[PDB]
C-alpha cells in the first residue's frame, strides 16, 4: 500500500486522495514523520500542506507529475510550521497558487516561514469566506478554533469520507497531543470537537503524525484536551 519514492512515502486513500510522508530529525529525538494530502479533481491536482522542505516538497510535485500527470492548480497548508510550510518556496518555484489562513501569513516570517501567496479569511462560524478560496473544488477549509496553534485549520473532502485535521488531531492511542508550544491549551478541546461537528460525514480523520484513523481519533484528542483545562 505505501509507496516509497526517494526519502519520501506515498498512500493512497480513495480513488481521488493520496497521503504524502516526509521525515525530518528532531535531534535527540529522531526522524518525526509529518503528512500532507493530494488530491485529483477532474484534470487537475490539489495539495494539503508541504513537506519539511523544499527540496522534499520539490519531490512531491515529482511524484505527482510520474502518477498522476497533471497540473498542480493550487496548494492549501494549514498552519506556520515547517511540517507544513517548509516546503513553500517549491510550490512557488513551480508556478503554484498558494493558500493560507491569514494569520499563518502573518506568522509565517517570525517561523521562518515563507508566507503563502493568497490569504484566507473565515467567517465567525468558522467556515472560510468562500471568496478568498476559489476554484477549491471538493476542499472545505474550516477553522475550528485554536488548539494546536491559534492559525491551525482543517480541510474536508467532499465526496469522499475524508477530513483532514493536520496538527489538531492525533490518533485514537496517542499518548499526548505532541507540540504544545504554540498551543492554546483552554480551547483545544473545543476546536478538537469543532472540527469533528464541521465534518460529520467524515469517517477516515488523516492526520499530521499518524496513519488515518476512525472518528474515535476526534474523541480521544479532545478528551486528552480536557486534562489541559
Ligand atoms: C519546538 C517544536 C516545534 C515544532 C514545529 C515541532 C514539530 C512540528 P508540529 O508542532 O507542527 O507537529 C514536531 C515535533 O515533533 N516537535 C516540534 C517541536
Ligand atoms: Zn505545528
Ligand atoms: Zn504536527
Amino acid at each position: 500500500g505505501d509507496q516509497r519514492f526517494g526519502d519520501l512515502v506515498f498512500r493512497q486513500l480513495a480513488p481521488n486522495v493520496w497521503q504524502h510522508t516526509s521525515y525530518l530529525d528532531m535531534p535527540g529525538f529522531g526522524a518525526v514523520a509529518s503528512n500532507g494530502l493530494i488530491v485529483r479533481d477532474g484534470g487537475r491536482v490539489l495539495v494539503v500542506d508541504t513537506a519539511w522542505t523544499d527540496d522534499q516538497t520539490a519531490q512531491i510535485l515529482n511524484w505527482i507529475k510520474q502518477e498522476i500527470n497533471l497540473p498542480v492548480a493550487l496548494a492549501v497548508v494549514t498552519h506556520a510550521h515547517q511540517d507544513k510550510m517548509g516546503g513553500m518556496d517549491a510550490l512557488h518555484a513551480a508556478g503554484i497558487a498558494t493558500y493560507a489562513n491569514a494569520l499563518s501569513n502573518q506568522l509565517a516570517p517570525q517561523e521562518g516561514m515563507v508566507a503563502a501567496q493568497h490569504s484566507l479569511t473565515f467567517a465567525a462560524n468558522g467556515w472560510v469566506e468562500p471568496a478568498t478560496a476559489p476554484n477549491f473544488g471538493p476542499l472545505k477549509v474550516f477553522y475550528p478554533g485554536p488548539g494546536h496553534t491559534s492559525d491551525n485549520i482543517t480541510v474536508g473532502i467532499d465526496g469522499t469520507d475524508i477530513a483532514f485535521g493536520g496538527c489538531l488531531i492525533k490518533d485514537s492511542k496517542a499518548k499526548s497531543l505532541g507540540n504544545l508550544g504554540d498551543a492554546d491549551t483552554e480551547h483545544y478541546a473545543a476546536s478538537a470537537r469543532a472540527f469533528g461537528a464541521a465534518f460529520p460525514k467524515a469517517s477516515m480523520i488523516v492526520m499530521s503524525h499518524s496513519a488515518p484513523d476512525s472518528r474515535a481519533a476526534i474523541t480521544h484528542t479532545a478528551r486528552m484536551a480536557d486534562k489541559l483545562r
